[PDB]
Order: C-alpha cells, then structure tokens, then sequence
C-alpha cells in the first residue's frame, strides 16, 4: 500500500514506480493537521515533480533512475550534472535520506533521557546526516525553526497509525518493515551518484 518495490539484483531502479511510491511521503508530513517539518515537507515534494516531469515526455527513455543521469549527461554536456532531473534526484535522495536516518533513529530507541518524549534529537542526527553539509546559514535557521516546532513523539506516532487500533510497538514494527527496501533503494541511489559523478557539494 506504500512499500517500495524491493532492489532487484542488477539494481536498476526503474523511475515510475519509485516516483508513485515516494509521492506517498509528503502525506506523512501532514498526519497532525498543521504540516510538521515544512522545508523538508516541500523540496522533496517540489523534486518529485521535476523528475515526474520529465519521466513523463519519455517514459521508454527514462525508464530507470540511471538512465536519467546518462541521458541527461549526454544531452547537457558539461552543465551536467546541474541540470534537469539529474538535478532534482540529487536533492530529493538527501530528503529521503533524511526521513530513513529519522524513522531508523526512532525505531531503535534512540532518544534523549531528559526529554523521552521529544524527536528533537532523532531530527537533529537526521538532518546533519542528510541535509546541513549543503544548507547555507539562513537555510539552516529555516530548519531550525522546524526544529523547536517538532511534534511530542507519542503524538507522531499515534497519527502515523491513522485511525487504527494499534499499539506504537506495532507501528514502529510496521516502519521497520517499510526502512527495509526504502533504505536499500536510497542507498543503491546514492551508490549511483558516486559512479557517475553526478554528486555536487554546493550550498543553498
Ligand atoms: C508506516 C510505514 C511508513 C512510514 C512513512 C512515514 C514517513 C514519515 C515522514 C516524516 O518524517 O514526517
């Protein structure tokens, strides 16, 4: 129901069924009314629609996510990799990257004593994994503020399990179960930016 497809051994991801499992994600960011962790919330968002975009002119030719980075380097030349969808996949890999460091935080316990039912801690080691090495300084206090803005815990995970009678054990086996193949394809993702290339440390 929002799984990812699992990694098949030749590890080629093919683009239109990771973009219909990945716009599932945003969603999420809505589960307690008012949107939780907006930034993160609109560039993954934003990014999916970029690549959709193109995807959608060729889907023969933009089958797989590897095929977009070569097409495109082959038609940009030396703009290449900052460009295009290339482009928007680089950004969209680090906030998938974000909510697999988060969710996996959450899922193994880890927290801080004082304050157990916090997520500041989870989001913090999530975004310096993710996110903050490319995040200028005023971006940076954007994020912050969503930050001190974050939901109690038990809040997030009661509305992760929409209205069901189910204990947050039972949710967060549920997530553990989803971080499997999400976490492989994310991984497999930025594997193929390495190869190619196609990785940028610029800041925004
Ligand atoms: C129930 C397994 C799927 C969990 C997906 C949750 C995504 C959370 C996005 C967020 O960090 O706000």
């Amino acid at each position: 129901e929002h799984l990812l497809r699992p990694l098949p051994a030749d590890k080629q991801i093919e683009t239109g069924p990771f973009l219909e499992a990945v716009s599932h994600l945003p969603p999420f960011f809505d589960c307690l009314g008012s949107p939780v962790f907006t930034p993160i919330k609109a560039d993954i968002s934003g990014n999916i629609t970029k690549i959709k975009a193109v995807y959608d002119t060729n889907p023969t030719k933009f089958r797989t996510l590897q095929n977009i980075l070569e097409v495109e380097k082959e038609m940009y030349g030396a703009e290449w990799p900052k460009v295009g969808a290339t482009l928007a996949l680089m950004w969209l890999k680090r906030g998938l990257r974000f909510i697999q460091v988060f969710l996996q935080s959450i899922c193994d316990g880890e927290r801080d004593e004082n304050h157990p039912n916090l997520i500041r801690v989870n989001a913090t080691k999530a975004y310096e994994m993710a996110l903050k090495k490319y995040h200028g300084w005023i971006v940076q206090k954007i994020f912050q503020a969503a930050l001190y803005a974050a939901p109690y815990k038990s809040d997030f995970l009661k509305a992760l399990s929409k209205g069901q009678n189910v204990t947050e054990e039972e949710c967060l086996e549920k997530v553990r179960l989803f971080l499997v193949n999400y976490t492989a394809t994310i991984d497999v993702i930025y594997e193929m930016y390495t190869r190619m290339n196609a990785e940028l440390n610029y800041k925004v």
